[PDB]
């Protein structure tokens, strides 16, 4: 689970349930090659574009299929309307 | 894992996963000669240049190969543009 829409440049508090006997590993890559965190509820910083995360749980030596979420970054609001030169 | 880019002169909150039965040792030297901390999540102060840290875990008397991270210090921002003498 993500922390809702993320304003561009901000942070994500990712979260999972607690599994006894588990080691948690988080990956940026779907191929599980790029590791971003090793904790139950990591914080990922500077998210500017939509990006996904993969979660692998190792329990008593065996590994689960990666779970996953999607972090959606709100749109950049409209440039405001200001009068012509004075 | 480091705490992101570190503004020159500031601090780093280093972190690792938790290992039952482990003693944690952190080293500044790659040769594991200079010891900076003995804790799971130490704070290292006054980092001014890019510098690396090595992590050794001792479990039930046996020692792991050191893991490692890199602390990258942001650039010093540009000196601002101010008008000529008035």
């Amino acid at each position: 689970f993500n922390n809702g829409p993320v304003c561009r440049g901000s942070s994500v508090n990712l979260s999972t349930s607690f599994i006894s006997g588990a080691t948690y590993e988080w990956y940026a890559d779907a191929a599980l090659t790029i590791l971003v965190a090793t904790s139950q509820n990591p914080t990922i910083n500077n998210i500017t574009t939509d990006s996904t995360f993969y979660l692998v749980i190792t329990v008593n030596g065996c590994t689960s299929a990666a779970g996953a979420t999607t972090v959606v970054v709100h749109p950049t609001p409209t440039t405001p309307n200001v009068p012509s030169n004075i």
